[PDB]
């Protein structure tokens, strides 16, 4: 058996920054252990995570993809003439594309693993014999070919999570976005299952590569689409979703899913509504994956939804081991475990205790028009502040007066302390609101006010000087209001 | 002589404001005298200045519609299959596009002086007879027939800046900005003389709209175009217009321009090249348009190039005669102009001195890519500052691994204070770049520091994002590079 001062279980985002981190800058001897070391089936993330391999990167290429189709309509306003009856979209070459370019990442990592002093890869599933020794077996099963036993003196687990299934009839019809990257053929017909981000990412993917005359229908129990994001926004991006033709089936939820004979499944909606589609794509939550870890054995222990309990520097109850990402069910965002892997590498090795801000955390939805968010929204604002005022605009590009997509409204929306005057959350809707939200989070973490905003000199034309430009609330909330 | 509160001669950016804001928020009686209310020759600019009718916003139409053509080339990487040889460029709808949108705006702007009581637009040449009483001529001629003299409390000279002309033979066979855009067919060869953002983004509209074997050749008399903005950021972009097809001719400037009896202009180089294009023109600069004004017969004091001297809060030696906007020649952007008019109206209506602070101002160059920019670069911060740090990042993103465009590399530059850390200029080249600076002009605004920066956690995957990435200086400046 080896000794090391750490094992990584799990090379992901948080897990390869900690690791990294801890050989070279703090010359550990560690040991970082994954599954596979390229990308895709049979366990579809690998080396590098599963933003990398199934995740973040593979669908900003295929969002990327997916815009040319209102690109390529759009031009026309601006007097691009071209065949348009021609144009077909091409799926099989989007993923021969998208694989290079997440293969040639896999090799890179590699590279990294031969260039530096203590850090060695291990292939197989990590488990915990006790609170010092992770057993590196052949698969899963407990009662697989052990090929490793590691000793050490700190354990840290970045096992992330994994797409949540629906206990129903047919589940088994059904696939995950985790198969949707390897899907051999554009589905002509398909169903998004679930409310969330990545399942309005792949409904705007599924849309622009399908056969025309094909449709994709996002189906979601609740009343609005995007639960935690401001209510006005998922208004909007409904209505822009639908006039791009996918259709939200809203208050829809599977009962029954059967193959039929032409290999289609079939769905029964809880409503008694019934609907052929060549996939069936579940994106309806991702619970923490540490079933197999054997957690127990090492006394640490879980919360019910799977998540481990740490403290705010990422320690559980057993000490000398850590755990971080979205095990951690804390903010299942990749910047935001990476950031927690280097914390943890200060607070246990340069023994400076950094406790990671998951306050203020910018997101976007990378849908067809994207978002850009950051803060509050104002629901929660009222019910810790005591005076909250909103201030909203919305306008259509000039631009889109011209490409006749005048549905694509830029909406952007400010929550502040009316007392105070510091902005507590922006929230836009509309193209480059991802790039801009970066830098309204720098505002953010710094503690701006409206008068800072609204001081700044605008740059012209951008849609992002609307920023600057707004001073007189829309309404405010003393408790309640609207 | 009439009775007013103010007279404005221009009725642009600066001006425009100014006076809706002296009569709807200060109930003042104002005459705002401009030559034409809607686009187009023989005055090009009209009701609303410059950036409305000849400048920003038909520029920027115009400069996304040559967009489409990186675009629809990109698209093939995707899988967007189509007919590459159908794809041809249509210059006549994009202008007659263009035309309708401007023509909207301008007609709002009729709107806008028949919503408002005490406000009056007066057509012709204002000139000052007596610091309170402007004549509005029917030409620039000083012995021109008079139309309406009134007579006035305060007068805003706000009447921008103009094409700037070269001495040579066939200066006339030569086209300026505002008659590009009212051309009838898009050049098959032309040529862009000098190296400032206006020939820059015409020369890639140009090169988007011509015909194919064309060419555009760009020619600057210096060493490197874009003098004023960061060096590194002025190679990279000269190489990336070059990779687009565009001729960029360093140490040219035109001798002589003869009309072929094709129609199209010969041209004669200083160094003894010669050559034919469709359309030459002419973006040398830009000089404040107060020759016709007769400021002296009101002693008003002009800076030799055109500039109206003034001071802070925009006042000129005559103490009730104010000018702003590009006529000052302080930052000639539209922004710039507007809060110059909202400050002007504060201190003599609203009687709080106020003054607009031209530093920290961002702007951007709609190249092709395009560009944001804000603060100092490193060599004017160097001979102010003991100690600066550089630091910087280039990628190419994934994307542009996937599309043709491999040399599209998006590169930030961080100018720093590394005294405290603040942050003294952020520069970057790169799409949604113009973006992006908006919201990093706040945090500038706010005295923000390298720090602030990288501990604000990113939004994955955006370019943006590399904003947030920047620990370590490239090098710095302890007086001289190190
Ligand atoms: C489709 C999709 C899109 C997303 N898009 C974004 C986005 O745009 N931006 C963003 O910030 N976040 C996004 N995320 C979230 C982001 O991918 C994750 O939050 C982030 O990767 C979490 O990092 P981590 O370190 O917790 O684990 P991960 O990166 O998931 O890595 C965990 C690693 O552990 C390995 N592993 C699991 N169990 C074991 C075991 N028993 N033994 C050994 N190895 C094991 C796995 O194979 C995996 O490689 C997306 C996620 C998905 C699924
Ligand atoms: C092609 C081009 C692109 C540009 N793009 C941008 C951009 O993208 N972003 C940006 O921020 N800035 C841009 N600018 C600069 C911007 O257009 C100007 O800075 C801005 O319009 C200046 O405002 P102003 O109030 O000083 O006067 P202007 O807006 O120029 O208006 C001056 C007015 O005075 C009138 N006038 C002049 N003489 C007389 C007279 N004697 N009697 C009566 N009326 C008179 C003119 O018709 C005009 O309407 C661009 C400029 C050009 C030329």
């Amino acid at each position: 058996s080896r000794a090391y001062d750490l094992v990584v279980i799990g090379a992901g985002s948080g897990g390869l920054e900690a690791g990294w981190n801890a050989a070279s800058l703090h010359k550990k001897r560690v040991a970082v252990i994954d599954l596979q070391k390229h990308h895709g089936p049979p366990h579809y993330a690998a080396l590098g995570g599963t933003c990398v391999n199934v995740g973040c990167v593979p669908k900003k290429l295929m969002v990327t993809g997916a815009n040319y189709m209102d690109t390529i309509r759009e031009s026309a306003g601006f007097g691009w003439e071209l065949d348009r009856e021609s144009v077909r979209p091409n799926w099989k070459a989007l993923i021969a594309a998208k694989n290079k370019a997440v293969s040639g990442i896999n090799d890179s990592y590699e590279g990294m693993f031969a260039d530096t002093e203590g850090l060695t890869f291990h292939q197989g599933f990590g488990a915990l014999q006790d609170n010092h020794t992770v057993l590196v077996r052949e698969s899963a099963d407990p009662n697989s070919a052990v090929l490793e036993t590691l000793d050490t003196e700190y354990i840290l687990l970045a096992t992330g999570s994994w797409p949540q299934h629906l206990g129903i009839e047919g589940d088994d019809l059904c696939i995950t976005s985790n198969e949707a990257f390897y899907l051999d053929e554009a589905p002509k017909r398909a169903l998004c299952v679930g409310g969330g981000y990545i399942s309005i990412e792949f409904a705007g993917i599924f849309n622009a590569y399908k056969a025309r005359g094909g449709q994709v229908d996002l189906a979601y129990r609740g009343d609005m689409i995007l639960r935690g994001f401001d209510s006005e926004l998922r208004k909007q991006l409904t209505e822009q979703l639908r006039a791009n033709g996918i259709n939200v089936r809203t208050h829809e939820n599977p009962a029954k899913v059967t193959k039929n004979a032409d290999g289609t499944r079939h769905v029964v909606f809880e409503s008694g509504a019934e609907a052929d589609y060549d996939v069936v794509m579940l994106a309806i939550g991702r619970v923490p994956r540490s079933q197999t870890l054997q957690l127990e054995k090492a006394g640490v222990e879980v919360a019910k939804n799977g998540a481990i309990k740490v403290d705010a520097y990422s320690k559980t109850n057993v000490d000398n081991i850590y755990a971080i990402g979205d095990v951690t069910d804390r903010v299942m965002l990749t910047p935001v475990a990476i950031n927690e892997g280097a914390a943890f590498v200060d607070t246990v090795f340069a023994n400076k205790p950094r406790a990671t801000d998951h306050t203020k955390v910018a997101c976007a939805v990378f849908s067809i028009p994207p978002m850009g968010v950051c803060g509050y929204v104002e629901e929660d604002a009222a019910k810790k502040y005591d005076q909250v005022a909103v201030y909203e605009s919305s306008f259509t590009p000039l631009m889109h007066n011209i490409s006749g997509s005048t549905y694509k409204k830029f909406m952007v929306r400010i929550v502040t302390n009316h007392a105070d005057g510091e902005v507590l959350g922006v929230h836009m809707l509309g193209d480059s609101s991802p790039e801009i939200i970066q830098s309204v989070a720098i505002c953010l973490k710094m503690g701006a006010k409206i008068s800072d905003v609204y001081n700044t000199i605008g740059v012209h034309p951008t849609s992002a000087e609307e920023l600057c430009s707004m001073r007189t609330p829309a309404y405010f909330y003393e408790k309640g209001k609207r």
